[PDB]
DNA sequence: GGTTGGATGGTAG
DNA sequence: AACGCTACCATCCAACC
């Protein structure tokens, strides 16, 4: 079994650059401005000549104007870079039936059927980046595995602008190797969870009782680790449906008052409607952020399709209900459509 | 005890 | 001196058979 991982290289910078030429080596930061007050926001993510320099995704504006003030601060743009992953993604379709759409800049492909050896898959792969460089100008990773959890972090390995085959070999050496931490899966809870048992490699795994790492960090990620740690990790790649479809916004400020809060909902529910696109919803649900940053929702699910009007009415009623069952002040709210026709 | 849906939790793009 | 947003699966807990 061999699998091909492809990821996009800091993808929205480099769609911006695509798109302007002009950016080509000047340190770009694509950002979310919640619109709070004048540079509120926080980074989607940064090209590499900012990244070099600690401007990393998640940090607030401001902090990554304290240490590049002279970068390009560009506002998101999801709508053109998810047009530009839909080509690629199209692009890569011409490669295997079996491709599995992971996120905006992500495709697992099996291509068991299509090489023979890992050789054949590093020269397919090879090719793969020559036809996005060619159609599209964007350059991205290539990683191959015997899986997909393995192909992934084969590309990780590889990031900027590259690619990487693990033989049977090196699968092999990374169970013992490589940092449990760094699998993907597993965030800074899990990682912490674990080092906080004395596990630091994915061979440790199997060196503990079951029922105790069950216990810690839950039966899925237990069974999930183990599988690869016993170099038997062998979950198919398959098509994804989009399951949900939703807008959360940030408010202008904090606010309990629901007359207040009516617009921002309405907002999201005009915007999320608008997103649908003859996708039916048969579930609604309002999510509200609080003060403190927490998130609190109260859903519905309807015996049919939910209107517009209904939208309105449901969302309404249930958020009455955050604002009855939760005391903090709301800072973000939003809405978020499921369980579709 | 197993399934199920609602709420939350954790993860990663 | 303050700090985005989208969305997937798993878990938790309680109704229910
Ligand atoms: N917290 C995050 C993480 C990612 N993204 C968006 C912007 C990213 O460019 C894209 C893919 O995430 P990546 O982690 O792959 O980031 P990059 O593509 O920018 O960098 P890389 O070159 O490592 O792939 O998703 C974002 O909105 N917010
Ligand atoms: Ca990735
Ligand atoms: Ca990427
Ligand atoms: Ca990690
Ligand atoms: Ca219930």
């Amino acid at each position: 079994g061999i699998v091909l991982f492809v990821d996009f290289d800091y993808f929205y910078a480099q769609v911006e650059e695509v798109l302007n030429p002009s950016l080509k080596g000047k340190p770009v930061v694509v950002c979310v401005f919640s619109g709070r007050f004048e540079d509120s926001g926080a980074v989607a993510t940064a090209n590499y000549e900012a990244r070099k320099f600690g401007v990393k995704a998640g940090i607030p504006i401001v902090e990554a104007k304290k240490i590049l003030p002279n970068a390009v601060y560009l506002p998101m743009r999801k709508e053109v870079y998810q047009q530009v992953s839909s080509r690629i993604m199209n692009l890569l379709r011409e490669y295997s039936e079996k491709i599995e759409i992971a996120s905006i800049d992500e495709a697992y492909l099996d291509i068991s059927d299509k090489v023979r050896d890992y050789r054949e898959a590093y020269n397919l792969g090879l090719e793969i980046k020559n036809k996005i460089l060619e159609k599209e100008k964007i350059t991205v990773t290539v990683g191959i595995s015997k899986n997909k959890v393995f192909a992934k972090i084969a590309a990780d390995m590889a990031k900027p602008n590259g690619i990487k085959v693990i033989d049977d070999e090196e699968v092999k050496r990374l169970i013992r190797e490589l940092d449990i931490a760094d699998v993907p899966g597993i965030g800074n809870i899990t990682a912490e969870k674990l080092k906080k048992l004395g596990i630091n490699k994915l061979v440790d795994t199997l060196s503990i009782e079951f029922d105790k790492l069950k216990g810690m960090i839950g039966e899925a990620k237990a069974k999930y680790l183990i599988s690869l740690a016993r170099d038997e990790y062998n979950e198919p790649i398959r098509t994804r449906v989009r399951k949900s479809i939703g807008r959360i916004v940030t408010m202008k400020r904090n606010s309990r008052n629901l007359e207040e809060i009516k617009p921002y909902l309405f907002r999201a529910i005009e915007e999320s409607y608008y997103k649908l696109d003859k996708r039916i919803p048969k579930a609604i649900h309002v999510v509200a952020v609080t003060e403190d940053l927490d998130i609190v929702s109260r859903g519905r699910t309807f015996p049919h399709g939910i209107s517009k009007e209904t939208a309105y009415s449901e969302s309404v009623k249930l958020l009455q209900k955050i604002l009855e069952e939760d005391e903090r002040k709301i800072r973000r709210i939003g809405v978020r459509f499921s369980k579709f026709i």
